């Protein structure tokens, strides 16, 4: 009979250097680098396989809540309490553009696959779509009635998903700016994170009632519910891990990384080592490697590797 | 310094 695999993620490196809470870590699409953002106003670049610090990128006037890579691994965009996003050339560290228009903290950001567009979400309750080349805002979606906790493009860039403390996940046509679907729950707990699945057919959404859910957004149906972790206070990133076994990965307010079997919903591993909330996790594009990062009483990033 | 994501609700 087949025997289901469980992962065996083990700590390989701890990445110290930020001087305040780390807010977000992301692997570059080419697998070579990890970028981190922090409340210390800095972006740092690290080797993905050895954790070696490479450079610091600076210029935001206030702390940073998110960072994201372009698909060519050459650009980053960051989202800051200074109400701007900045586009950076990673090789030179230079700020290429400052994206202005939000009226409150910018909280989340992402490029589309072609990386000609950036999507942002803000405490100002809007989602903005920006032209990478000109640095100008192309559209403002009247998306939410509370802070926007996450924004993500699907695999061909034709759709955006946004989430908010207003309790909604909303699906947007990138080209027309129209909302094509709003997903609700009876009580509408705050939605603290959302992203599309790799195949673009599902969204994974976190709510501040200690729950993650996998939804078929087109069918409007919840397929899977993941529990056991703690998430009532922070916008914690979650991920689909696909390089080995098919897992859901998330941080947690008990300072652990949780890994569940996507289909059975069983917890298959908990990764311990951080000394504050694990606000961010990321999965390497080709290797079974997780990066995790934690808040003010920790200030570090950890790299973990599994055989499957 | 501070960042919105690092502050609890």
């Amino acid at each position: 009979k087949p025997t289901p695999v469980k992962p065996n993620y083990a700590l390989k490196f701890t990445l110290a250097g930020h001087t305040k809470a780390v807010s977000s870590v992301k692997f570059s699409p080419n697998g070579e680098w990890l970028a981190s953002s922090s409340a210390d106003k800095l972006i740092k670049i690290w080797g993905a396989y050895d954790g070696k610090f490479e450079k610091t990128i600076s210029g935001h006037k206030l702390g940073i809540s998110d960072v994201a890579w372009s698909s060519d691994s050459n650009l980053l965009v960051s989202a800051s309490d200074d109400k701007t996003l900045k586009i950076w050339d990673v090789s030179s560290g230079k700020c290429l553009k400052t994206l202005k228009g939000h009226s409150n903290y910018v909280f989340c950001c992402n490029f589309n696959p072609q990386s000609n567009l950036i999507v942002s979400g803000s405490f100002d309750e809007s989602v903005r779509i920006w032209d990478v080349k000109t640095g100008k805002c192309l559209k403002t979606l009247p998306a939410h009635s509370d802070p926007v906790s996450a924004v993500h493009f699907n695999r061909d860039g034709s759709l955006i998903v946004s989430s908010s403390y207003d309790g909604l996940c909303r699906i947007w046509d990138t080209a027309s700016g129209q909302c094509l679907k709003t997903l609700i729950d009876d009580d509408n707990p705050p939605v603290s994170f959302v992203k599309f699945s790799p195949n673009g057919k599902y969204i994974l959404a976190a709510t501040l009632d200690n729950t993650l859910k996998l939804w078929d957004y087109s069918k409007g149906k919840c397929l899977k519910t993941y529990t056991g972790h703690k998430n009532e206070k922070y916008c914690i990133f979650a991920n689909f891990s696909v390089t080995g076994g098919k897992w859901i990965v998330s941080g947690s307010e008990d300072n652990l990384v949780y890994i569940w079997n996507l289909q059975t919903k069983e917890i298959v591993q908990k990764l311990q080592g951080h000394t504050d909330v694990v606000i961010s996790t990321a999965c390497h594009p080709t290797e079974n490697i997780i990066a995790s990062a934690a808040l003010e009483n920790d200030k570090t990033i950890k790299l973990w590797k599994s055989d499957c």
